[PDB]
């Protein structure tokens, strides 16, 4: 039984490059200042990668969707 | 690292070990 509640926002899907990208097992949420992702009962910031979304759909459907930046951590180790 | 994620250090878990995790991007990233 949870008894310490917080107030956070939260969005459906967001948008990196045209596509909507959706969890297996979470959503986004936010404080106000930057995009995180938790689970139903935690509240766990974690690094947004792109190993807990995939690719499904687009972002011209999807009626109240948001833009984000998924850190992809590929994009660095290719440069290295 | 397609199985396991990176959350928190290896300060807080009380019965922690070490481990070598192999990466099979820096075979593919070097050639």
């Amino acid at each position: 039984v949870p008894a310490q509640e917080k107030n956070f926002t939260t969005a459906p899907a967001i948008c990196h490059d045209g596509k909507a990208h959706f969890p297996r097992e979470g959503v986004f949420v936010s404080n106000g200042t930057h995009w995180f992702v938790t689970q139903r009962n935690f509240y766990e910031p974690q690094i947004i990668t792109t190993d807990n979304t995939f690719v499904s759909g687009n972002c011209d459907v999807v009626i109240g969707i948001v833009n984000n930046t998924v850190y992809d951590p590929l994009q660095p180790e290719l440069d290295s």
